[PDB]
Parts: C-alpha cells; structure tokens; sequence
C-alpha cells in the first residue's frame, strides 16, 4: 500500500525569485506527510533554487567553464533547499535521509541501491531534481518528475502523488486564463509532467494524482467523494 | 614542486567548537579554503565533525545497534554533518572552486564503499568533498565512517603525492601539547591520545608517495610551505 510523493518546486519556493523558500508551505506539507503511514520515498523539485541558475549557467548542456561552475552552484543551492525539507521532517519525528542523484553512479540509469537500502532499513529517503554528468561532453539536469518516474518503475507503488501550486491538471493554465476546466479524471484510453505521469501509470496500481500542495490535507481525501485534484487512471 | 597531487582533511578540531552558541568556526573555514583555492592539484577534500559531533553521535548510540533512538539519531547526525559541510562548500564556491559534496551515506556499500562517483568527479575536474558520516553497515547495525577512514581509502584509490591533515595544533608532539607545557614538536617522523590517528597516518604511507603532513589549521598558509625549511608542522615520511 506504498505511496511515493513529489513536493513541487512551484509550491515550496517562489519560482520567480532566486533562492526564495516558502517555509510555511514546507512545514505545512511535511506535517501531513508525517501522518502518511505507507509513504516510502519523498522527492522534491527545485523551483528558484534550481531553475534560475541552471538557465543562467547553461544546464543541461555542453560542459564548459561556466556550466562546470554552474554545476557546483546549482547542487549547493538544491542542498540548501533539501535541508529545509529534511529539518521539517525531523521536527515531525520522521526518519528522512537525503540521497542526492548527483552522488549516484550513472550509466544511462542511476544506481539507486543506497536508496533501496534506506527503504529496507525503515528510513524515508528524500531525493530531488539535481545536476549529473550525463556523458563526457554534457551535464544533465534530472528533474523531480524523472526521479518519480524511476521510483514508480522500480518500486511499483500503489499510489503516486505530485503536489504543485494549482488544484490539478487543467484544460489551460488556470493562472493566465481564468476560464480553464479542471480535469478531475484522466483515463489511459506542465506538458512534460503530464507525459511523465501517464507513463508512470502503468506501474502504479491505484492511480497517479496531482494535488494542490497549498491544501496538503487533500492527500487524505484520495479515494473519497470529497477529493479535489486530478487522478490519472 | 607546486603540482603535487594532494588530498587533505580539514579536522573537526579546527572548524568546530564546544560552544552552545554557534556550530562552526566560519573564519577558520574561510581562511583554510582561501589557501586551498591556490593549491594546483588538490583533488579531494574531506572534513571531520569534531567533539560534540562525536559526543552527540555517541549519545544516540552511533555507531551501534539499530533501535529507535539510534535510527532517529542517524537522520539528525547526517543532517548536522551536511549542514557543517555546506559551510565548507559555500566558501569553496566563493573562492572560485568547483566543489561537489559526495556523502559516504549516499555511496553503495557491500562491505566496502563504491567510490566511483568521487573518482568520476575528479576525472571531470571537480573537487569532491566528503566527511565523516553515518552509514548502514548491515540490517541491524549503523556505522560511523570517520574523515580519517575516508582519507585512508582515497589515499589507496588515488595514490596521491602528499596527504595533509589539518588540526588545531602545530603538529604531532611527544605528549599532548594542551596538557604538557614540556611537549616537543616532532617535525620529521620516519614511517618505518593522537595514538589512533598517528597509527592511521603511518598505515597510509604505503599509498602516499611523498609524505603525510599534520599542520595547524589556524595558520593554513603553512600548507604552502611544505618542502621549505620555514615549514612548521610534522611530516611522516
Ligand atoms: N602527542 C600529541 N601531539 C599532538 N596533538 C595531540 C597529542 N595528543 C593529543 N593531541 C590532541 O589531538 C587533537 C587533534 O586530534 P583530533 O582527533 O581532534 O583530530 P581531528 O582530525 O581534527 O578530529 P576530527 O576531524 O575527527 O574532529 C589536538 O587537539 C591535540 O590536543
Ligand atoms: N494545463 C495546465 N494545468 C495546470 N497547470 C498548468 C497548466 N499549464 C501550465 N500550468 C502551470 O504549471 C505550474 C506547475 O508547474 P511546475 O512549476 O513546472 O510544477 P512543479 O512544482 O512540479 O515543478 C502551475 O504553476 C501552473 O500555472
Ligand atoms: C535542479 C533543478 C533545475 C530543479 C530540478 O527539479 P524540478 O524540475 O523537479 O523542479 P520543479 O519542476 O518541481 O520546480
Ligand atoms: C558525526 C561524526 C562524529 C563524524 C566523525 O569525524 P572525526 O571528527 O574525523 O572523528
């Protein structure tokens, strides 16, 4: 009855302002996560601790002096964000342990052996969108969503949840066009995330959910008539 | 020879305190890192966690059997070491270096750690940074792998020219310099309570070509004096 969960950068950071964390949201979300008894792995996105320097330094992209310096900066930044989520989890008495993708062997897939040892021993491993060395000439950025896809394939969990700062997948950006309709249900019969969630669904028995991280208690409404967000089925 | 391949350990004795008011010696981290940024072929930096990082681990029962207190303690100890380590990485970034933290707690372990990711970062031109840390030794046991243990392993993989350990005293003395006003500095020690660490630096000599050094981190410009006769410190060679 395992759950894997991603905390979206859009909801724990202000995506428009470099290194701006939203501490309340982090705490508010972690409080709900700590009550989830079968939560086995947490991932988080980077928002303003990721995307802004990545774009400025040429990540992902060819290796060169600027992108090599950017590699160290973006990872350091993502570590700083990660420690705020780790501190909140420790406060709620969880047993988190961060396992950064940057520290794993990569040979086209990442060697998640250390993360699986942590789950087996009863920890909740925490990982996050990160830089990695994709090949001799290229640095890549592996996103929180890519990590979720990988966990979904490896663990075959019962449920996978993504928290973002809107209520679900809509017909159109609910922030620009105030008309947009909520797709409360998508049948296997923002664009890249949607594509990853659909792909994942074939490994996730009981559905992949997008939920508003600003109302994290909605996670407890999964499977109930009061649920608000998107289920991919 | 300014091009000597060096691995270096920044001792918890010099970048931490017993104070209840702060964790880290920020000035000491910065002046050391300033000297490090000028070393041509520094390929790996490791740092320690000091004594109350040691005491705090011991008070969780780490290293030791798995139980609730040790398991909670595992998460806290690792988080505290990561926070210390982020202060070193920050300084390294400000001084123009290309650091990448690679924690032992994230490495594959099967009886030995797989250091492939540190080795690949060195070949990619980064300076990996690691630190004494907790790990899962087996299903019922949590281990602690000290900064000195990491230095011994990286010496064996890398075969560097020199290995440098920074602490808060001028070098190896005949007696604890802090307890004995008549302690003599031993400047050159033929490799053929610092007892343990001194044993470990002698063992490392099979893997370090040109000497293992103990230098006061409060005066890190001494690092740049290696090989000179104005050098203050101890060499085991
Ligand atoms: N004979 C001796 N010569 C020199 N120092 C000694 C001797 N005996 C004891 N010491 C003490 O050893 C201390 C340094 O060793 P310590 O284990 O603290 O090293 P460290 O690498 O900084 O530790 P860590 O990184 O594990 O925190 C010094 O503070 C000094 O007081
Ligand atoms: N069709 C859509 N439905 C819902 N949200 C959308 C849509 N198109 C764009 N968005 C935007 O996507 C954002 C969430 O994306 P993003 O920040 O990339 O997710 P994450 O937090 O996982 O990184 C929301 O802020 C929303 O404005
Ligand atoms: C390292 C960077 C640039 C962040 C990668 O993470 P994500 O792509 O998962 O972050 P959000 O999408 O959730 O912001
Ligand atoms: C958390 C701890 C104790 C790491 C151990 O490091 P040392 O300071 O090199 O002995």
């Amino acid at each position: 009855t395992m759950m894997i969960l991603k905390i979206g950068g859009s909801v724990i950071t202000d995506k428009s302002a470099y290194r701006t964390a939203r501490t309340y949201a982090i705490r508010s979300i972690v409080k709900v996560l700590s009550g989830i008894e079968d939560l086995v792995c947490v991932v988080h996105g980077g928002g303003s601790f990721g995307h802004i320097k990545a774009m400025e330094f040429g990540l992902p992209g060819p290796k060169n002096p600027r992108s090599s310096i950017g590699y160290s900066i973006v990872h350091r930044d993502m570590e700083n964000l990660d420690l705020m989520v780790i501190d909140a989890m420790i406060e709620m008495g969880m047993r988190p342990i961060s396992v950064p993708i940057s520290a794993l062997r990569y040979d086209g897939r990442f060697d998640y052996t250390p993360l699986i040892r942590y789950i087996d021993a009863g920890f909740v491993p925490v990982s996050y969108g990160d830089v990695y060395i994709k090949d001799e000439h290229s640095y890549g950025i592996y996103s929180g969503d890519d990590i979720m896809a990988d966990m979904a394939e490896l663990l075959k969990p019962d449920v996978a949840v993504f928290l973002t700062d809107v209520d679900g997948i809509y017909s159109k950006d609910p922030k620009r066009n105030p008309d947009a309709v909520l797709l409360r249900d998508i049948d296997t019969n923002i664009g890249k995330k949607f594509e990853s969630m659909v792909k994942m669904k074939s490994s996730v028995k009981n559905g992949v959910y997008l939920i508003n991280g600003n109302h994290p208690e909605r996670i407890g409404d999964i499977g109930k008539e009061s649920f608000i967000g998107t289920v991919i089925r």
